[PDB]
This record gives structure tokens, C-alpha cells and sequence, in this order.
């Protein structure tokens, strides 16, 4: 089996990125966040507080004759940026783009945080890092990828975001018009349950190339590239009038800037980020002032190759026995 589904920017900016996706019978369609970086595939529902939805698509479990209550299940989790969600479970029949797992658990929010209201843009989340994340109490539950690898033609998901433009995710095969030159694979580490890889290095603009090892993430589900804080100066100090703002929470710049390109390694190979795909826009409406799509790291605790790398290259979330990644340039 192969799945193939366009991924949509939610905003111009390139926030996050929405898929749709079926669950249940009939189908009912949400537009779902796939998520790299978590382990939960959660839908706002008709269970969700009244108060805390505004606009999204919702999942109605009783009007899914395939629906189950996954007895006594609950979940919640809470993201790096500060935002949680909670419910309960069932269990559905979903498909990505063709690619159908019946009995996939769908847990469905009865409660999710400000964050998540104030956005109607996403219907919920469809983690994509590995099942030992999965946050489901007291039987954790594995994620779509995992319950479809065994019917999959070959055990992979492939990432291709684009840059203020739709893009592609693919389940069981690798479309090899969708990227120029190889693909360069490079190690996973599981044992936080992500995508953990080493970078071989950095250069900013036109420079030098730096070698040295960046362990990070490869996460769909953050916006920005987060680096550490000699590689985030580096770069920033070659944007004029650049600087960290303790009261806007990162490295801004001028608006009036064209930022230089950032390149990243894998393996001897280089993916090169455009400086316009930096540009987050004004830091609040009708500022000249614009935030940075590179940012330190040292406050997190772990490197994250989020969209802003992401969409730079065409990228294998390769799921056989020793999982590994592979990017390509595009
Ligand atoms: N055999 C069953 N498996 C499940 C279920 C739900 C409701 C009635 C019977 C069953
Ligand atoms: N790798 C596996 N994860 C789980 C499972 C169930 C049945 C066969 C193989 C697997
Ligand atoms: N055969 C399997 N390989 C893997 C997996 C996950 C969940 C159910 C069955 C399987
Ligand atoms: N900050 C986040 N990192 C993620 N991988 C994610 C997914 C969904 C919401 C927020 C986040
Ligand atoms: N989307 C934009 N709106 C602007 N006024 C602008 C200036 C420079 C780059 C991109 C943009
Ligand atoms: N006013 C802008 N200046 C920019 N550099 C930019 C980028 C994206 C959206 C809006 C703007
Ligand atoms: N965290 C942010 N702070 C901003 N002013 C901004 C703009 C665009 C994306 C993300 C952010």
C-alpha cells in the first residue's frame, strides 16, 4: 500500500502546516497537523468544551459506525510551546491519501488550551515521531505510521513542505521526481522517541563551512529552526541591525532586510535554507521590526530542525527495523 496527501501552510507565513485526513464511517474530513515530534493523533470533537471551540472541524464519534470507546482510556499532553490538550479514546477507521489503518486510536479532546481554540485553522494533531511518545493511559497506542508500516510497500513517510506554496506527504514510497540530486541518508537515534539525527555542520550565507556535530530533530510540528546559540549568533550577525529581544523572545531584525541562506549538513552532503524562508514578517501588525525563523535553542534543551529546515529539502522518515533520515535537495 502507498498513501499520497497534500499539506497545505495554514497562513502566509508558513506557520504550521495542515493535511486532511478520514476517520471514520462515513468519513468525516479534518485537517490535521502531522507532527514529526509527537505520538498522539488527537481531533477537536464533539466531546471538546463547548467554550474552547471556535471554528475547527470536529470529530463525532457516535455518527462513525466504525467508532469504538477505547474503555477507560484517557491522554494529554502538553508541546514545547506551552500548549496541552486531554480526552478520552476511540478507535477508527483513518486514511491519509488513500492509505487506510483501521483501528487507528483517535483520541478525542475534551479539553485543549487557549492556543488551540484561538486557531481555527487545525483540527487536531497526527504524530509521526515513534510509539514509545505516544501519551495514551493505561495502554499506550501506537501511531498511523507504525500501525501501517507492515502494508506499506516499503516501511517510509516522506516530508515535502513548501515554502508559502502546498507540498506532499507520502506513506510507503519515494517519489523520485520530487527532489534533484541523492538522497543522503543519515543515523536515528530512538531513544527520546523522535527523529534524532547529527547535522555535520553549518554555513551562513556565502561562508565557510563550519564542521561540527549538531544533534537535533527533524520536526514537522515546529515552525523554526532552532540551533544553538554560537550558530544562532553567527548567523544573526551578519543581518544588520539584527539582535536578540528579551521582551519579543528571540532574535529579530529589520524588515527592510534580505537575509542571507543557511546551509546544514547531512553527511557530507548540504541542504541550503534561502534567506527569504527566515523571514517570519512583522512582529506585530504594522511593525518594522520582523522575527527571525532561526533561534536559539539554549533555553529548550535540544536542537530542532523544524519547517524552516524542513522545507529546504525533500525528506525520508525511513521506519524499517534501524530507522533512518534522508534529505535531498529540492
Ligand atoms: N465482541 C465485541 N468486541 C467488541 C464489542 C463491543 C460491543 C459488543 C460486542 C463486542
Ligand atoms: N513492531 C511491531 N510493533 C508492534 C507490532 C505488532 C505486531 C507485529 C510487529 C509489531
Ligand atoms: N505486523 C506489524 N508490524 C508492525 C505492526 C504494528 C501494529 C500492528 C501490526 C504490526
Ligand atoms: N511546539 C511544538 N512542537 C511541536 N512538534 C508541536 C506540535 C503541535 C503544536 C505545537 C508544537
Ligand atoms: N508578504 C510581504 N508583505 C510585505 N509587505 C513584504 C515585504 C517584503 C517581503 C515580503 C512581504
Ligand atoms: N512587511 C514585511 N516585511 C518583511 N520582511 C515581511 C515578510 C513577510 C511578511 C511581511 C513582511
Ligand atoms: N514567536 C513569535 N513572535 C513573533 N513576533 C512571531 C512572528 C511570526 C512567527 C512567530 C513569532
Amino acid at each position: 500500500s502507498t498513501g499520497s496527501a497534500t499539506t497545505t501552510p495554514i497562513d502566509s507565513l508558513d506557520d504550521a502546516y495542515i493535511t486532511p485526513v478520514q476517520i471514520g464511517t462515513p468519513a468525516q474530513t479534518l485537517n490535521l497537523d502531522f507532527d514529526t515530534g509527537s505520538s498522539d493523533l488527537w481531533v477537536f470533537s464533539s466531546e471538546t468544551t463547548a467554550s474552547e471551540v471556535d471554528g475547527q472541524t470536529i470529530y463525532t464519534p457516535s455518527k462513525s459506525t466504525t467508532a469504538k470507546l477505547l474503555s477507560g482510556a484517557t491522554w494529554s499532553i502538553s508541546y514545547g510551546d506551552g500548549s496541552s490538550s486531554s480526552g478520552d479514546v476511540y478507535t477508527d477507521t483513518v486514511s491519509v491519501g488513500g492509505l487506510t489503518v483501521t483501528g487507528q486510536a483517535v483520541e478525542s479532546a475534551k479539553k485543549v488550551s487557549s492556543s488551540f481554540t484561538e486557531d481555527s485553522t487545525i483540527d487536531g494533531l497526527l504524530g509521526l515521531a515513534f510509539s514509545t511518545l505516544n501519551t495514551v493511559s493505561p495502554t499506550q497506542q501506537k501511531t498511523f505510521f507504525d500501525n501501517a508500516k507492515a502494508s506499506l510497500d516499503s516501511p517510509v513517510f516522506t516530508a515535502d513542505l513548501g515554502y508559502h506554496a502546498p507540498g506532499t506527504y507520502n506513506f510507503g514510497f519515494i517519489d523520485t521526481t520530487a527532489y534533484t540530486g541523492s538522497i543522503t541518508y543519515t543515523a536515528v537515534s530512538t531513544k527520546q522517541g523522535f527523529w534524532e539525527w547529527t547535522s555535520t555542520g553549518y554555513a551562513v550565507g556565502s561562508g565557510t563551512f563550519k564542521s561540527t556535530s549538531i544533534d537535533g530533530i527533524a520536526d514537522t510540528g515546529t515552525t523554526l529552526l532552532y540551533l544553538p546559540a554560537t550558530v544562532v549568533s553567527a548567523y544573526w550577525a551578519q543581518v544588520s541591525g539584527a539582535k536578540s529581544s528579551s521582551s519579543v523572545g528571540g532574535y529579530v531584525f529589520p524588515c527592510s532586510a534580505t537575509l542571507p541562506s543557511f546551509t546544514f549538513g547531512v553527511g557530507s552532503a548540504r541542504i541550503v535554507i534561502p534567506g527569504d524562508y527566515i523571514d517570519f514578517g512583522p512582529i506585530s501588525t504594522g511593525s518594522s521590526s520582523c522575527f527571525g525563523g532561526i533561534q536559539s535553542s539554549a533555553g529548550i534543551g535540544i536542537n530542532i530542525f523544524g519547517d524552516v529546515a524542513l522545507k529546504a529539502a525533500f525528506v525520508v522518515f525511513n521506519g524499517a527495523t534501524t530507522p533512518t533520515l534522508g534529505f535531498a535537495s529540492k
